[PDB]
């Protein structure tokens, strides 16, 4: 509407805004300047077994609605978001210190998944399936999951969000949100707000906001949820699932987990898209976290790819030429330069090293990189890549696939029969080609089937 | 002729003993009789039958889908030719009556015979991109290796109904079957996919205890799924193998529970009796509303005196062995703490070796353990519910159940009572999908492809 949200501190619990009643207080900080946006009083597990609580008495009526009335809201909080644009864009860059660039992609794909989700009560439908036995009719009934638990990292908060809890609450589920202790309103706290002025009923969308251990297992345990999705790095998801398996309530569980992933240029690709396409992937637009590159056209694309990586200007992420910003957290800046003093201990040539500023890690550039070394092996959420040579294709792809873990790849070469075989020998699965979700995947995920067979005359 | 020298196991394309130098006594549950003994399996031979599954698997992937499906064909024969010899087997290894073991022969002949369809159905999609010059492709494609593990409960057909869609669909198998029946559980169906001519190396059996062996065959990285069928407390702890393992690997657990059947009052009771008696002697809680709930016990004891105990080859047998003797102590157990919970006994059946009569409780209650856990064994608890909406409560108490069942004389009253509950399936008045197993057993890859 018409002045910006306030009192953000206060968080949604069980239909209310509220304080916490841990009687412990999060402080929130800009990465930048350390300067204080907000205080949060953190919530109890009381705090949380009321909001789990409320979700699944305030669901059914929720699913009972017609799908226009779900997909109302949705479309409501498509306008909240054009008209808050700044404002979220704002509050991206001062939580996460994330460029004012990506912040406005973040932007974007948070309203995309929210206007794609809007169609999906219309599309989903049940079966009726046929049967031998006389008089007997199969059906199958398509139904929301119940209560959905979505744990949100630090790195991506309001998209990687928005992508579970637009269709999850559109499917006419209700969900409850943790979000990571370093971008609480980055992730639910602000979407929350959104959700309200869209008219989403109150208890159907709960945040919750707690230490990372001790509540972060209390919330995987849970018997209210009936599936459980994170989107973050392994260690944190192997613990998660282990929880979610191993407890005593098992739950379905979701997980998306960060790996290293390959970045391909082959002999025959164009020099100069490749050493862009590397550029806007590693340091722009978030994935790409190695670099191999056929001995043909390595040292020539080492060259390029460094000289251009210099132009990158380290500032303040406020600014939009802006394209390094600072570090979210201390810990996440130490963990990358402990990386950094690794891969000299390793014996990977030094191509670039751009010093640390505070938060502000310039890129660091590493070359003859090979599989076994940790800055290849391991996912890098920073300014650190790594540079690999290839002797010929085939090795270009025992390399590629010796990650094992990658979300996504690219493959670069001007011969695109011979990129695409490539590209599909690649155990990833994402691959983008000479670069210069689905309703059907979210509707799966977000209902389940109860088959129900009924015998007449 | 009929299959012979069965103790040998297929690892890593040839049939030998396993080198693990322990060996495997597989005895029948009726007369104790050994029907055959096997080596068990080295750690080793595991990881040399992983090893040439993921070596054969792109070569069986890449044959055309009309090859694969040919093989699937010409197995649903070799069913029909040792119709007898496979009965025989469930017969005699799982201690299985005749009519049930016939009916698991019906059910793995035709899982065998819809997975043929499956190679020609799969396919991927084009999908359009804004931006210009792009183009989109997604590609299905097999998983790679998968590893089944196999219930002692329904060994042939549980087995079987992961093996056919996944070999089909151009995976390699894996399977450990459980170690009191590993000869229906993967050693049959080996040699019957072998006389159908599938590839060496594609389908290995490995044979150990369930303990020690059982942790590094989850655990091994080859396998990109592991399917499980069976109770839940083994269930759970394979699923925290699997994520807390270092190797992260995708699991599908069908984990048995205490499965409702609901008595609403309208319904007639002969359906009611009569569905209960076949359903439970071929569900664990027998769910009666009150006005109908003596009744229903009183002609429920009636049939179930009717039902003989016997050798399992008999055709009029109703009730057969236990599998082993650790189970039959544990259903002991039970029946001896169901009197401790307070549980009235409405109908006992003496207990001879392995096999056990039927055993009914009435009044049950929720609180009580023959309600809350699963009961692999001829034992029955009724639970008296005061009205409909009791009922329901009483139901989903359980929480965790394969099926349920719901008797009414109005159906739309049946089917929301359905709807309302917690099962995944609900049988309504009684007297696998293709879709499923293709997303069960592929894999999609978004290949985006940028042109001039
Ligand atoms: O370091 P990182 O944790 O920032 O890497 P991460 O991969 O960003 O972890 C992100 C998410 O995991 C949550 N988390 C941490 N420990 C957890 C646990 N034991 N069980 C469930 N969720 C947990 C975090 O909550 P916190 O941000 O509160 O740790 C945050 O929401
Ligand atoms: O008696 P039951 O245990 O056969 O009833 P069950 O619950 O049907 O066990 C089913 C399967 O679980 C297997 N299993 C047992 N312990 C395991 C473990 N620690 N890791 C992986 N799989 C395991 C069994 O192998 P065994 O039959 O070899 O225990 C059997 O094949």
């Amino acid at each position: 509407s018409d002045s910006r949200y306030t009192d953000l501190g206060l968080q949604p619990l069980a239909g209310e805004w509220r304080h916490g009643r841990a009687g412990r207080r999060l402080k929130v900080s800009n990465p930048f300047d350390g300067s204080l946006l907000l205080e949060i009083e953190q919530a109890d597990r009381d705090d949380l077994d009321a909001a789990y609580a409320k979700a699944a008495e305030v669901q059914p009526a929720w699913a009972a609605l017609g799908p226009s009335a779900r997909a109302a809201v949705l479309y409501k909080a498509v306008e909240v978001f054009d008209r808050r644009h700044e404002e979220i864009v704002d509050w991206i860059i001062r939580e996460s210190g994330s460029t004012r660039l990506k912040a406005e992609i973040e932007w974007g794909a948070a309203r995309a998944i929210t206007l794609e989700s809007a169609s999906f009560p219309a599309r989903v439908h049940g079966r009726i399936v046929e049967s031998d036995v006389p008089g007997k009719e199969s059906r199958v009934y398509r139904s929301a999951i119940g209560v959905v638990g979505v744990i949100s990292p630090w790195n991506f908060p309001l998209h990687l969000t928005q992508r579970s809890i637009a269709p999850a609450l559109a499917l006419g589920n209700a969900v409850v949100v943790k979000p990571a202790s370093d971008t609480p309103v980055c992730g639910g706290l602000l979407l929350a707000r959104i959700f309200e002025e869209a008219g989403l009923p109150a208890g159907l969308f709960s945040v919750v906001v707690g230490p990372g251990s001790e509540i972060g297992d209390a919330f995987v345990e849970h018997p209210v949820p009936g599936l459980v999705t994170f989107t973050g790095s392994t260690p944190v998801g192997r613990n998660i699932g282990r929880i979610a398996s191993g407890g005593a309530h098992l739950k379905h569980v979701a997980l998306e987990l960060g790996g290293n992933s390959p970045f391909v240029v082959l002999g025959d690709a164009d020099l100069e898209q490749a050493v862009s396409a590397a550029v806007f992937g590693k340091f722009l637009h978030q994935a790409i976290n190695r670099i191999i590159v056929e001995d043909s056209l390595y040292d020539a694309f080492a060259a390029r790819f460094v000289e251009r990586v210099k132009g990158l200007r380290v500032g303040d992420p406020q600014r939009a030429d802006t394209a390094v910003g600072p570090i979210v957290n201390a810990r996440q800046l130490e963990g990358l330069l402990e990386k950094i003093r690794l891969a000299r201990q390793e014996g990977a040539k030094p191509l670039y090293e751009g010093g640390v500023d505070g938060q502000l890690l310039a890129p660091h550039v590493f070359g003859e990189v090979t599989a076994t070394m940790e800055i290849a092996r391991d996912e890098i959420f920073g300014p650190l890549v790594g540079l690999l040579r290839a002797r010929d294709e085939a090795h270009a792809l025992e390399l590629a696939n010796a990650s094992e873990y990658g979300l996504s790849s690219a493959v670069f070469s001007r011969d695109l029969e011979r990129a695409v075989r490539f590209a599909r020998q690649l155990r990833a699965g994402m691959t983008h080609v000479n670069d210069i979700f689905n309703g059907d995947w979210a509707i799966e995920e977000f209902t389940t089937d109860h088959w129900i067979s009924v015998q007449h005359a």
